[PDB]
């Protein structure tokens, strides 16, 4: 059950005036592709806050990567789901090495040394790499049952150029005449149920490959792409959400650089 939104004053959407004329804002299966200018964050914030939405952000920090946690968490505090309930889950082999980062109210961090917990603790799960930093708003506009993010190096490439696993012997195999987009494995998520379905599917597919003596060209990412090809995401995030400015600069098509790689 969802309560009614309160009175709100904002610019009237214009039916005869497209959001963007330079990019695709909706997929062929009617899933929005999230770009700056396509959403009114005030309306979305209201919708998700009225549902007391809790977002879980999971990251794995092993070995040398624990060094990226401080910047990752500090910037997440400034740009990730601000105003909403957030629960960080840091999976690490060095619990004592996790930095003591100051969190805003309604935000929590759990250290898990290296389930049902997720189903009872959060509504959505967002899975990202730790060697990154938030530079701009990353909010509820990304929440949906299942989402993938366009890889910054292939958003303008033809499917033939996509680095999908091309060997039929692999469970992640995708032929040259198939494929919608090339999603990057560094940023995906959705409802806890959908994320667990995806991780379960990929885990089993990888085991099958292992038994067959084969390893997907881009490992987990190859399997992620096969899954999202067969189970269309309900939202697709634009490269604004996964960028590398030193490697790719700042093209006009990107009005904002929200989550980027750390040099
Ligand atoms: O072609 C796929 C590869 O693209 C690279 O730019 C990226 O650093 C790799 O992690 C992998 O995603
Ligand atoms: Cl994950
Ligand atoms: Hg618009
Ligand atoms: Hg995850
Ligand atoms: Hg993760
Ligand atoms: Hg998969
Ligand atoms: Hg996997
Ligand atoms: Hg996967």
């Amino acid at each position: 059950f969802m309560v009614s939104l309160p009175r709100m004053v904002y610019p009237q959407p214009k039916v005869l005036t497209p959001c963007r004329k330079d990019v695709l804002v909706v997929t062929p299966w009617l899933a929005p592709i999230v770009w700056e200018g396509t959403f009114n964050i005030d309306i979305l914030n209201e919708q998700f806050r009225l549902q007391n939405t809790t977002i879980g952000l999971t990251v794995f920090a092993i070995k040398k990567y624990v060094a990226f946690l401080k910047l990752f968490l500090e910037t997440a505090e400034k740009h990730f789901m601000v105003g909403h309930r957030v629960h960080y889950y840091v999976f690490t082999d060095q619990p004592a090495a996790v930095p003591r980062v100051t969190l805003g109210t309604g935000r929590q961090l759990s250290v898990l040394e290296v389930e049902r917990r997720f189903l009872s603790e959060v509504d959505y799960l967002v899975c990202v790499d730790v060697d990154m930093e938030f530079r701009d708003h990353v909010g509820v506009e990304i929440l949906t049952p299942l989402f993938g993010t366009l890889h910054p190096s292939f958003y303008g490439s033809s499917r033939e150029a996509f680095t999908y696993e091309r060997r039929p012997q692999s469970q992640a195999y995708i032929p040259k005449d198939e494929g919608d987009f090339y999603y990057m494995g560094a940023f995906f998520g959705g409802s806890v149920q959908e994320v667990q379905r995806l991780t379960r599917a990929c885990h089993q597919a990888m085991m099958v490959d292992q038994a067959n003596g084969i390893e997907a060209v881009w490992h987990d990412e190859s399997h992620l792409n096969k899954y999202l090809l067969r189970h269309k995401p309900t939202k697709v995030l634009s490269p604004e959400y996964l960028w590398d400015q030193q490697l790719l600069g700042w093209p006009a098509v990107l009005r904002k650089l929200r989550f980027t790689a750390v040099p």
